């Protein structure tokens, strides 16, 4: 989709769809009165019959009005006079992307200058989230349906604002494409099924990238390599598959050779069985999204190299497919890490946190001012946050105020918890130096407290987005996308952007 | 056993064992009267005692009576003065089967003629059940004992009947020792324990039943044939295993060359561990007997080539063998089957249906006039119909119902269920054009409903034999050889035998 | 909400809202064609712009159209030119009373005539689905909410027919009102909460209903009488409760004196926490419906009273409260029914029958022509038959016969399954004359097995109505008021009406 802005009056414009707001007890702002004024008052004239009662996202949709160049004009509720929440205010942009997506009409007209977002500058912050989940909401993944969703009608929408917001919205704009973008490429790997979307897969989408961007560059890292580098508890991860894992690095250098870098690094874990600790049969299909902390790095990825920003950017994605086998790991293995660390791996389904340790490890050679880990990582994090707030943990106060004003400013918001060191002792072995499992209480803080042995070097951050990743079921089944954008609003934030 | 039919009074016949019916009261039909008073009344004399009080099934066994040829009269209750049903007749039989397997006689005479049965005729209808019974009883399947069944000294059965009725227990004998043939087959290839009864070895009995009959044509397609004809569904059951898959076609062309043939299609997974949706442990060897539908074909087949019957009948056997590795199909897996259509494969256990579906698109090719799929495949319809009744499903009606009565006349019964379009929405899938499973609502006829979506071509039938095709527990474990006497009937219906 | 019926032109009635159907490629019927050229092809006009593809139920409103006496007209897909199942008409009618009941008009019109439905005549099969659709669409139950749903504009629908026709609308409107005015008081019922609706309110609901209607009389037997009769099955269930039972009679004479009646049985037990033998806390509070047999009966007897049928009906309500206590029954007693035959009570969740099989000993003084019982008996007839079709049994094929095609011409529909001699003795017990439990094979047909013991004075059914009496999850939650269509349509054939 095309999305252009422009300063031009509503009445005034050549389109298939105008929309304008309509409040509460028909309560029209100074831009749908100037477009009732244009229509000779047709349009109160309409809402006197009472049809619209302007609770958010409510519609009514008209036909030719006489006086006005629009050959429709839709009227969405914008509720009370109360300034919209944020979600109220994405629901109400995408009751109207609803309503265009089913019309015949090529492009469409949003005069909604006059609906105030809670907290949000009417220009830049406002049409962050408008257009995002406008651009968001075009997302379609038929790759496997014999029947093709039947393209649409609409390829452009026009935002109208005043001329002087006008070049914040179209900033707006830039970002909230970039983002989307990124959420499509993330969406599409999350949502491929494991047959295909293995770790050998993902790598040759990363090669694919290399070859397309001048200032990437790409390296894999076979099980070989892996093993050699004294990747311990990477290598048991993926022993048992029949698909090998890789480790594939994703190097962008955006900003001055000697600024220290940002390092995200992602699990990749392609499909979760368990391993030998098999999960249960019910709903294990949805562990094709066990790889949404690589696919989100990828997506972040790919906003960075659309907006061009000046920061070096390295991305680890570790990946690797957990299978049961007569060659797989078994409870009660020692591995030793990179870094030197034994684990007992008490429970071969507490995998991701295995190829995590051994990449954060190796994230130490790239001399980072950030490294920020995402992960589908633990079920404690759902019983924790839920679908909504994705979990942050980090070892500098600094790196994690960043990540969640970062998350609230690009409403994907994340939640510290605290990496007491209390907790730590349930992490305790009497054979090895840890073990990977910490036990019933706080598992999504001692799967955070493993990962912080090996990120003693710099400023670390991990983020659990098992919650927040993918939709489980209903018609929306499937990757959301985030954490995206949250990342990419960190990375804006640190290119001063 | 040999089975004969002689016309003989039975007071007459020299014989090991003698049996007749003795009613409630000491009440003697005309045959049991004559053998009375040939007795001297020694008969009427015992029985005024009161040892035998005739209810269906007791007996009382005499020796050496003067006046009679017979070493031995067993007497065996027929009840009061009414005819028996279905199962009381089949026991009555059973119980004389026993005790004669017991006594060191090499021969028997029945002389049952006055035993009416409900709703069956005196020659044919009855005397079906009674030879199925019979032969049915003999079955031993003691190869993996080190002390082997004591061989019975039974050899012959002789069936007294009246001169008019005896060309008519004549042909119910040989029907049901067609049947009785075809249920060892199938109980030998289902009691088989799956170490030995894989697919390679269910493909070499079906090249050496090709070899024994001049009428069959047998094919085998193996792992890679069915690959490159696109049968993506069936691939992915049988990839996990160590033990490839196979597509066994055997061919008897037994009716006018431009006869449409009927074809059965039989679920042949020899051992169904669920995949990576692993069963639970508990009762899962009884999973050797999830090839029961392909095993009930192969005894269809010898029952059809026993009786020369002048039909064509396809046979098609999908087998493989369902395995955790690091190799096997996972939930989430996409694949496309023959047909082109996607299936989104949620459970790996819900495999028989996988198998099944890109076989009954094979079997387009043959331009059938019936294809019947018989599978092992949904705990749902032992919940629906337990281990009585075989579920039924289809898309024609007149094929449905000449199945249901088929099994009404071979006391194999069959029962249908709906496929109303209300439940097919429970197979759609987000991603795919269909998924494998529908949920636990109607289990048994969403899975009918998947297998509709490949049958479109043709009339077409279901039948789910997860409860009829084996006993679980007792003295009596093992496969029954259901449903051979209903599909046998079948085909002796459309023959017009 | 009104609804009557005319046969004036759709271009001549005066109204708030003219509804027209509009196939697919803008086809137009004789009817729509004809708004159409009165509208001076406004509608040709705005379909020529593709916003309608007309696919079934899609819609699009327009404003005042010049030579219209419509304020609004509502464009409705129709598909392609074949003619609709039920489901497709049904959910066609209710998108447009969806988008009828947001709109501020008060009233409507359906011009609807050029839709063909499958398998049902233009004006009464057709009308039968339509009328009860929008009449049962108007339901709300919100009794517990402190903010109540806006009351809604719209008060009468007129539906459009021919002269000839009008008559046969509207006998089907007379008939879909009093169902669907019965269906509410179902819902009504099932949808209070079990602190609310506990057997006494029921027994004062009856006792109420009794005094409004000449033809009905109503007697309550409490717990005390329900003992005294020697019914220890039903005290055996309500004894642990703090709720004492009721056994509600309710008789309507509206036959000839010596007419036999139709006698109705419905399970009312109205919490089933399980007793002794306690459910799982998951999704309980559906146990509230546990007494939508007995709702269904009061809903259908209120049919019945609105039509003034001429047959005699004896409604038998069995009400109790299944709970744990100190004094409640125990897994193992042994208690004589009413019958005299004893069982034993193997597991207290086995309630439902108990109750209703000395309800149906009590019956036999009624000397029915027909005893139907309905009850939410058996999970297992979700595992059979899911959300779409009641299970059925009985004990004379007419009888079960002619409730299948009430189902079907109702669009309520039910299924047969077998109650083979077979499946009786998975009720034997060592102690008593029966158990009250078979196992886990065949659920629904041993509990149907169970009844048919206390049933054999008269022709019998058996509804198990626990997978379409009520929706679990979803903004649908609540009773269907099912198998009220049913019941009613049976009440009706035997009447001649
Ligand atoms: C063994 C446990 C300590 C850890 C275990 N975690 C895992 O299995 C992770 O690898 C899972 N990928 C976490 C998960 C499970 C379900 C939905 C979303 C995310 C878990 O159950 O949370
Ligand atoms: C996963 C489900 C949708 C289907 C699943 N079906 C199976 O596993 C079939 O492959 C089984 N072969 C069915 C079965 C299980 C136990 C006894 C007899 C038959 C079942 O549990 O019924
Ligand atoms: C103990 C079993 C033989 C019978 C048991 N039946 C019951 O508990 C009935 O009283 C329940 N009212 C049946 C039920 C349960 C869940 C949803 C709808 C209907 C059941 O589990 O089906
Ligand atoms: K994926
Ligand atoms: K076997
Ligand atoms: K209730
Ligand atoms: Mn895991
Ligand atoms: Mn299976
Ligand atoms: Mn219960
Ligand atoms: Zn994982
Ligand atoms: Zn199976
Ligand atoms: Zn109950």
């Amino acid at each position: 989709m095309e999305l252009v802005v422009k300063s031009v009056a509503a009445a005034s414009v050549k389109t298939a769809t105008l929309v304008i707001p309509v409040g509460e007890n028909r309560k029209l702002g100074a831009v749908a009165k100037a477009v009732d004024l244009a229509s000779e008052g047709a349009i109160s004239a309409v809402l006197k019959r009472g049809d619209l009662a302007g609770k958010p996202g409510q519609t009514l949709l008209l036909q030719n009005l006489q006086g006005l160049k629009a050959e429709r004009v839709l009227l969405v509720g914008s509720g009370k006079d109360e300034a919209l929440g944020d979600r109220t205010w994405r629901k109400l942009v995408a009751s109207v992307a609803g309503v265009l997506k089913g019309l015949n009409g090529a492009d469409a007209v949003l005069a909604l200058d006059d609906v105030a977002v809670n907290n949000r500058d009417a220009h830049y912050g406002k049409y962050r989230l408008l257009a995002e989940t406008l651009l968001d909401g075009e997302y379609v993944f038929d790759r496997f349906k014999s029947q093709k969703v039947e393209p649409r009608a609409l390829k452009k929408v026009t935002l109208l604002a005043d001329k002087a917001g006008q070049a914040e919205v179209e900033r707006a704009v830039k970002h909230a494409s970039a983002i989307a973008t990124g959420m499509a490429f993330t969406r599409d790997l999350g949502n491929l099924p494991p047959n295909l979307c293995h770790p050998s897969f993902l790598a040759e989408q990363a090669k694919e990238l290399g070859k397309a961007h001048k200032a990437l560059k790409v390296e894999v890292l076979d099980e070989k390599k892996i093993k050699d580098l004294g990747m311990g508890a990477f290598y048991a991860v993926g022993q048992g598959s029949d698909q090998p894992p890789r480790l594939i690095v994703l190097n962008y250098q955006g900003g001055k050779k000697a600024d220290k870098p940002f390092v995200l690094v992602g699990k990749g874990i392609t499909f979760d069985t368990g391993g030998i600790s098999l999960k249960p049969g019910a709903g294990m299909d949805e562990m094709k999204y066990d790889m949404c902390g690589a696919a989100s790095v990828f997506g972040t990825l790919r906003a960075v190299l659309e907006l061009q920003l000046p920061v070096n950017l390295v991305c680890l994605l570790a990946c690797a497919e957990n299978m049961p086998s007569g060659g797989a790991t078994r409870p009660g293995d020692i591995v030793t890490t990179m870094s030197g660390q034994t684990v007992e791996i008490l429970n071969t389904d507490a995998e991701g946190r295995l190829v995590l340790c051994d990449t954060l490890t190796y994230a130490e050679r790239f001399k980072p001012q950030a490294v920020i880990d995402i992960a589908t990582l633990t079920g404690a994090c759902i019983v924790a946050l839920g679908s909504h707030t994705t979990g942050l943990m980090g070892n500098n106060d600094d790196l994690v105020g960043q990540l969640l004003d970062a998350g609230k400013r690009a409403d994907d918001r994340a939640w510290q918890l605290p990496l007491f060191d209390e907790y730590q002792e349930q992490l305790d072995s009497p054979f090895a130096d840890m073990g990977n499992i910490g036990g019933p209480k706080a598992g999504t803080i001692t799967a955070g407290c493993f990962l912080s042995r090996f990120a003693k070097a710099y400023n670390w951050a991990h983020m659990d987005i098992a919650g927040t990743a993918w939709i489980s079921g209903g018609k929306d089944k499937g990757a959301t996308g985030r954490p995206v954008p949250l990342l990419t609003q960190y990375l804006l934030d640190r290119a001063g952007a």
